[PDB]
């Protein structure tokens, strides 16, 4: 199990600034079409859910990329998750 | 339950000088992008509401930071809330 | 039949300041996700409609909570509805 | 039909000193949040338009209140409207 | 074919002050809900497009009303369209 | 033959503000589940088509209810249909 | 008989925020494919119905998991069901 | 068209002693708040511009009042404008 | 209801020497930033209005402070208000 | 209407020895700060105008005080005004 | 083979401002219902894909119309495609 | 291409006294509402940008009017632009 | 890879004066509708993001145009990016 | 971290003579448009905040320039900040 | 708290010979521009208020300098303040 | 770069007799409205700053005119600037 | 069958303002002599009856004209008739 | 059933200020003799009872009049009754 | 219907100073003989009644003249009538 | 078909100021001899008829010239014709 898959629900619920993470991911991991498609969702939890629906293909490296993106944007949330573990 | 979550509605309604609290929070707790995004709202209640929409990620420590910021700016409001409790 | 269900259409049409009622309801009755989801709608009638789509689960107590929220925000509208009854 | 609804466009276009009418209305008819929200608009016609968007809830009594506020501030405009009728 | 349907694209592109036309139309032709819904769009072309999406129901009389509203607000644009014809 | 069945295609094509009619119908004629199900359609013509697929059960009284709802929302369209008759 | 099987119809009808419950269930009880498949349904009652069609395999433990998920999301609905019992 | 609206730009540019005209207008046509607000502008052209922004409400009678005020203060300017006509 | 909230409009309209009241309030009740911000307004009624927009946070004690400040500066106005009561 | 408000313009224009009236008013009606502030104006009409801008707060008693001050200083002007009445 | 069919994938991927092209096409080539249906899609690539799903009926003339619409909106993209050829 | 459209950016950047040009344009080309709306912008470049956003409707004649207004106010800037051409 | 695509995230985050770049781009590269649409976004990062969503169509030449626009407005940022490379 | 970013809040709060620093910065670091835009703010803290919103692009060299500007204008404030460090 | 901040209002009200204190402060504490700017105010209380608006930057040493300047110019006022303490 | 743009800050700071330069410039380079507007500023540095804000339009010839005006009024300052160069 | 012939009796009985319809019809459909002759009848039903006696000659176009005239004058009656149909 | 007849007992018991309601009703609904006769009762409940004994004749309009009178005098009681309903 | 014909009875009853209105009307609308004849009546209501008996001939223009005369003489009565409308 | 040829009869009948249009046309389109010859006619319709008899030679460009001349002289007539179209 990964970190992102462990607290999948937690990330979906409590991640707020999703646009920044997407922009961090865009190009390196997220195709333009996938990026816009996930961006097209209305609510932030919905955006996260679509992101996670698009995470199936990703290898361990890409999950690491997303983790890097999240650690940068929301260090506190990441701390909360590690504490929960 | 926290103090900020307890009187969420009260803070949203009756907090006025929001820019100062944001500047207090900026850097320590609020990213530049989140700070500007919350600042971009027109009305003060709207600014507070966006701030609270951005508060999901925050850990207990960050809620404490915000409490410190509010106690400094509006001691009287804080007193009113404690009395209500 | 309730009061909110009686004049469902009337509330949807003629309620304007919906954000305040939501903030009153948030936490006590409305989950963060449901609150944001209903807030994500563009027009006020649309926001009300989503709110009413989310009202199915609510017990009599929660309908009472919403009634309290509306009576506080729009006493005049509430008076109009009672007169119609 | 009311007087305010009859010449809705006329009031939106030709009412200038809107702040005074709002202050007259504030408390009695306009909540603090609604008052600030309508005040937050840039142009006077925009302020009027927001005011009219917030007028849906108002009962006949509140429309009368607004009429009183306008008759006091702009007697001449009121005369023009009656003549048009 | 009408005038509004003839230069549908032209009106969508080159009409700027749309709020005034809406206020002219509101009540007589546009319901409060339709009026707000069309107003809820961000860009002026988008507002026009929504207006035209709402124009399907309108009879010849209502298209005439809209034409009157546009001729008043933008006489020059109307002249350009007639010249194009 | 009814009025709604006569110009079934016309109503499906040229009715735009469908949400309002549904809200008018909801409770009195449309069950919550049927209401949401018809609302779940993407395009307005699709919403109308689903509404008409759900109209089979309706008695003359319910068709009258729908007619009332449409006459209120789109008087002009109703006029066009009567003229066509 | 279980609680979920007792008020199967009630849960199908009156559960609204289904996405959250699914996210709570995903991983622990719901496979990714089953989760997406149930999510692919249009209406919330349809989503619930598919969820219940997928509940056949579940052991008592998994029904308990779902109950936990529902009690968290919709405490009021759960109360209504117990009262009905 | 009026005289004041005809040479609106001319009056804005070439009227100098604006305070006297305001004092002539104050009470009869200009509310205390409007009077001070127009007086609060720095430059004379700015004062005139604000005055003209406040002239929308005025009826023909009030435009006549302003004309009287200007004819008294600046007979020469009035002569220049009539000659231009 | 307070005294300041009772005659909110009256204070906004008829208070003139606002700078002195602010200086009386500065430090004890008004932060430096709030003080300057309210001072930055052009007209005295505007200054009062901003002051009242900043009065939301204030507790009963602070409203009393403002009352003290006003009673000192404008005893006559205070008398007029009490008589009105 | 008062006497001072009736011939406001007349007093502003034709009162010359303003310092004496101020000294008569100082203490009883005019605060030291208001007195100096009105005195700080350059021209006599400007001094009068500032005095009248400061007259909003004054009760009937204070307007009477000012009238007494003017009757003493300029009996002839007072006679002219009564004749005009 | 046509130009639009040649670079079907390219147009679907890299066309951005799709609304304008639709408005250009609406009436001449696209029925109101087809226009709205293609507009109802969320993402721009999805809108293009629906447009291409609706392009089966179109004759060479209509494909030419679409080409004209695209050449006007995105000359650069058209250049890229010709270069690829 | 016009002159105003040619050096659109140049006019936006280097035009300073915008109020005068607006007053020149007001009535003949700019509606009262459009005039105030463009005036409501804070910075001069912003005012110009709004003016240019409102220039879409204008016919060649109105662009000529604006050119006349600019040539009068800023002959030097006009010379610079012609030299650039 | 281009320069703009390389530091896409960096440009989105750290570009501030976006209006000027747009005005530089408008006409040559950005259509009026695209220009207004990107301008309609609230925050500067959002404006940049929309700009980048609209950059898909652009050929190498247009990316060069944007680079020119950015180098002119923010030479320092451009230097930072080259150093990062 | 820089010095300006360290005490961002402190500089925003306690810097007073901002115009001089801007004039020092104008040309070398601040574009004319950015300079005017930051100058357009009402209050000094607001001016500083806008300045800091415009500081994102700036390289280390430009932050040094601003530091030089501040050290010259307010040596004492700079001393206070170093002591705090 | 300092002495100057303690009796801020008292100093603003009752300090008269302000020019001398400024000249004492000029060079050592007050920049030429700040000195002239504070001198540019009309009334002495206004001059003091501007001085205090410029006192934010000052360190304890500079507040001491101002205290020295005041003790020299108005020993009696200083005595009154100490007695009040 | 020009001479006036080179030492923009120096001219703003150290130019004192600004009225004379304006009178020299008035008519030839400065419109009456611009002249009064720049004159309306309180402090000399502020007057210079407004003058420089109005200098954007000026061609090389007008900058030369201003240079002539300054060389005549303040030869010594001009010498200091050349030495600095 | 036509609409006027269908509800001939209904129109004869329940049409009241007949003069207006005649004036609408006069010239286009009704000769001067026929118009006066139908007008010469005493009672409104008699006028209608004579009108219908004069309707024999009328073609479908003229019956349409009369329908237009009636729809304009008595929309409600027209609605009643359509409902009866 | 009416509102007054529904809570007849409640109104009889809990209405206190009866004289005011009578004065409101006198003339419009209550004859002088009936008014005095109901007033002649000793206790307030007795007065109400006599009022209700005199309410038999009243039409729906008069019951509405009484409701208006009560809503004005005792809004709180009216709220209690609606809640009971 | 006109305004004078609407409240014919009201004008007859509540108009008092009738001679002034007649003098205003005499010459323009009222012949010398008609003027004296209406003046010959004893009571003011009788004078009004005769005036109204003489109003049959008057065209819309003359009814407007009378309205002007009444609005000037009795603005309050005119206000009462408009409110009644 | 052209515009002038479409409403040939309308222009002949309803154009009044023909001399001005001729003067506009003279030189550019109308030879001196043709101009005088058309001018030699007595009545305005006759002048128009001769003008139209002389219009046979004119190319599309010259018909455009005449249209320009007419639009300038009689904008209202041109509007009437477009409406007729």
């Amino acid at each position: 199990l990964h970190f992102v898959d462990q607290y999948r629900e937690q990330l979906i619920a409590r991640v707020t600034s999703v646009e920044v993470v997407l922009d961090k991911l865009h190009g390196q991991v997220l195709s333009q079409e996938q990026y816009e498609r996930v961006l097209a969702e209305n609510t932030r939890p919905s955006q996260m859910r679509k992101l996670f629906s698009l995470s199936q293909s990703w290898d361990r490296k890409c999950k690491d990329g997303l983790y890097q993106a999240l650690k940068e944007t929301h260090p506190h949330l990441i701390m909360e998750l590690w504490e929960k573990g």
